[PDB]
């Protein structure tokens, strides 16, 4: 039985009603949840969700050089494969493998909705108006990283600003800009926007353009015989419009406003 | 020297004006062209550009089972590398290796301004404008292989129109919606339709979304030393910003319309 990594983040993987209930796979359900029962009905796998015990993504420590989050899972074999919002980044593929992309997506800006703010550089010229982004995450990592001067700017107010603007769950993050009457904003990738402004009570909006283009991955640790047959899985599905219908289910199907 | 194999394909691989007075990859210019020169700085090699003989992007023969095309010169050794807009693919993939996407992209319909035409849907639920694609590429894999209703129909209908409906080239294509005074129309990537609507006489338009979500991949064929520095520089390139440059200085930059 294959240790699936993933992480609690809505609409990938969610609780189920009454998922006390539920044992074991049967207590989650999501686009995540269905895209772990599709892989592992086309390579022939019986597998078991283990949810991240950090609630991170995964980020390595500068000075222990250790791993956490899911990427963690997989660097040190707690887990076999990591079905997630995992973002395909340069620092991760040289310590696991990801299939080819099962969902493209940018970094993007959460407003509440009435926020005169449309752009990454209206957010840097100003300072009326606070903004952060998720702990531990690659979004963190584009700003740490970045050599473009609108990027380089928020970054620097970012990191230094108190009470701190990152937060430890994208929820924190959607929480803090609904409850800040347009005084915050929340950096996050456009899928997690796109899903959050279809949600009761409709009172966000993604601005303006994506800040990048990327994907996620399905991951496996270096050397994994599961490599191949995931990359395989992943076009096949992508192919025969499965990933594409599995947005749909979880995006549109059920949206709110 | 690592043998390049690419297509003459705007704005991806184009003919310098005066090419004639250069010699070998001095010939050329475009996005492809800039492409090849980043990652070969990165993984620190030395490239002779090869323009693939049959013009074609690569299909499998179903009766000799050959591989033709871009995929061709690297399934028979011709080629070290495919530097093009060349798609990822499940079939591709079981015969040579793709990068992580340096471009992310979808079927369009391309049509001359004033067609009433603005989806697949509409496209398929009438006779009077013919439409077609391109030969030995992805698109036309997509149409025979969909089993979503309205696409099944496209695919009955192009494989028996006459005179045909496929062409030998992109240009070809483009050249026929052009010509047909809204009477044809041409399904193609999003990356060239939105390449020619931004060039004169700017009598073309892109219409409805995209009919799926997928990448251009860097390729090698298997077992190559190139597989992993390639996917790193693809990588490092997008993560720096460098892609994005790229795609504004090719499609926007030089915008004429
Ligand atoms: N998908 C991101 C987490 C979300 C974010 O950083 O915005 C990652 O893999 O790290
Ligand atoms: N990029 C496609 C060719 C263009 C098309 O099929 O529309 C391929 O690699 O086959």
């Amino acid at each position: 039985t294959v240790v699936v990594t993933t992480i609690m983040e809505s609409p990938y993987v969610m609780y189920k009603k009454n998922h006390e209930m539920f044992e074991g796979n049967d207590k989650y359900e999501g686009y995540c949840v269905d895209l772990a029962s599709e892989i592992a009905k086309h390579i022939g796998i019986k597998y078991k969700i283990a949810i991240v015990p950090d609630g991170k993504y995964g980020a390595r420590d500068a000075d222990t050089k250790i791993w956490n989050g899911m990427v963690g899972e997989l660097v040190y074999g707690k887990a076999e494969i990591a079905i997630a919002p995992l973002t395909i980044t340069l620092v991760r593929e040289e310590v696991i493998d990801f299939s080819k992309p099962f969902m493209s997506l940018g970094i993007s800006i959460m407003i509440k909705k009435g926020t005169p703010i449309e752009s990454a550089e209206d957010l840097a010229k100003q300072t009326e108006i606070a903004y952060g982004t998720l702990d531990s995450g690659s979004t963190k990592e584009f700003f740490r990283r970045s050599k473009i001067a609108v990027y380089e700017k928020m970054w620097t107010y970012m990191r230094s600003a108190e009470p701190s603007v990152f937060t430890r769950t994208t929820a924190e993050g959607v929480a803090r800009v609904r409850k800040s009457k347009g005084k915050f904003a929340f950096l996050l990738e456009s899928t997690m926007n796109e899903y959050t402004e279809q949600r009761k009570p409709c009172d966000t909006m993604k601005v303006g353009g994506n800040l990048d283009s990327k994907g996620y991955g399905v991951a496996t640790p270096k050397g994994s015989s599961l490599r191949t047959p995931v990359n395989l899985a992943v076009l096949k599905l992508s192919e025969a419009g499965v990933l594409d219908k599995l947005k749909n289910k979880w995006w549109y199907d059920k949206g709110e406003c």
